[PDB]
């Protein structure tokens, strides 16, 4: 019912050693090797502290996980493990846990970040290509390694604005892609969700996470978080549907055989394809070119077949500043 463009074959191509997470022995590091200092953050299933590696005496991070649905666990680790030395993924220290609950932790670099409220208005439009070159680079390596974050946010993405380095963060919800499979749709955040985790179309793939993507830098460049504000999963469909189209939404459904949920019959009007321009503010200006509108036009887009891949994104003429940047620097 659908398959990936790219990278379909991968987890076929490596081997079962690759993606069979289940059978993961985990060898774990020793409990007692970490002091857990300050708490630095939160989370659905997690708390995230601030932490010494004592035999070292560094920062780290220390996400101490909920212990059950134990190959949920061994998932989040197995990707962590595979995705090791990919550029601008955050890197794996230990894996611990406590001698009596059986409560595991994953430690991790520690990233000296700013929250993106506070950081992403400070950005300029040099800034803006530069952290989503970074991040795509990120995003295009575990797809070609067979796998989808399936929770790309703000939120997830560590920036260090004065050492100009990126870090994707969170794995928790990462799953390994096989084609044809039926995924659970009840993943990633609300204002991040794709159009086929809205209306319930399972088999999706890694272009999850380029609407994701499409849904920061949306956000980013028109000053609007989130640029999609529904206030439930259904209201998510119609936020976006007032601005693709109620014409557009449509022709994908029949593309895809979804039959829409009768929910939707009276929150659903029909909207016109409000253009990208009715988004350009003064207050937001700075972050707008046409580069950047067409950049994000070929994120957002129902049908997940339309949608650039990671690979393809970084070709794009926004980019340009960044690619010939770095080039000089060279
Ligand atoms: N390497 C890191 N460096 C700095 N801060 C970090 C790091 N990893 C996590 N954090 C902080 O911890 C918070 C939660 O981390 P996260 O790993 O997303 O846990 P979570 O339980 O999965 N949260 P959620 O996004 O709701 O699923 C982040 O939003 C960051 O502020
Ligand atoms: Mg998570």
């Amino acid at each position: 019912r659908s398959v990936a463009r790219v990278y379909a074959n991968v987890n076929e191509k490596l081997g079962r050693s690759w993606w069979d997470y289940d059978n993961l022995v985990v060898q774990w590091g020793v409990q007692d090797n970490y002091e857990i200092v300050r708490k630095v953050g939160r989370g659905k299933y997690s708390e995230v502290f601030e932490s010494i590696h004592l035999p070292t005496d560094s920062k780290c991070i220390v996400k101490v996980l909920k212990p059950v649905k134990k190959k949920k666990i061994k998932r989040e680790i197995k990707i962590l493990q595979n995705l090791a030395g990919g550029p601008n993924v955050v890197g794996l220290l230990d894996v611990v846990r406590d001698s009596q609950s059986k409560t595991p932790s994953i430690v991790t670099e520690y990233v000296n970040n700013t929250e993106f409220k506070t950081l992403y208005p400070k950005f300029s439009d040099f800034d803006v290509r530069y952290y989503i070159f970074e991040l795509l680079k990120a995003l295009d390596f575990c797809h070609s390694k067979g796998i989808m974050h399936r929770d790309v946010k703000p939120h997830n993405v560590m920036i260090d604005h004065e050492k100009r380095t990126l870090r994707l963060i969170d794995w928790g919800l990462a799953e390994f892609y096989h084609p044809g499979t039926e995924y659970n749709v009840r993943v990633a955040s609300r204002y991040f969700k794709g159009p086929e985790l809205l209306v319930d179309f399972q088999e999706y793939d890694y272009s999850l996470d380029m609407w994701s993507l499409g849904c920061m830098f949306a956000s980013m460049i028109f000053r609007k978080e989130p640029f999609f504000h529904g206030h439930d999963n259904a209201d998510q469909l119609v936020k976006i549907a007032k601005v693709l189209g109620t014409d557009e939404l449509y022709t994908y459904l029949e593309r895809y055989d979804i039959d829409l949920d009768a929910q939707f019959d009276d929150i659903l009007g029909r909207y016109p394809r409000k253009p990208w321009s009715r988004f350009v503010s003064s207050e937001n200006q700075r972050y707008i070119s046409s580069e950047a509108i067409d950049f994000l036009d070929k994120l957002l887009r129902y049908d997940h077949q339309e949608r650039l891949t990671a690979e393809e994104a970084k070709e794009h003429p926004y980019f340009e500043p960044v690619r010939q940047a770095a080039a000089q620097a060279s």
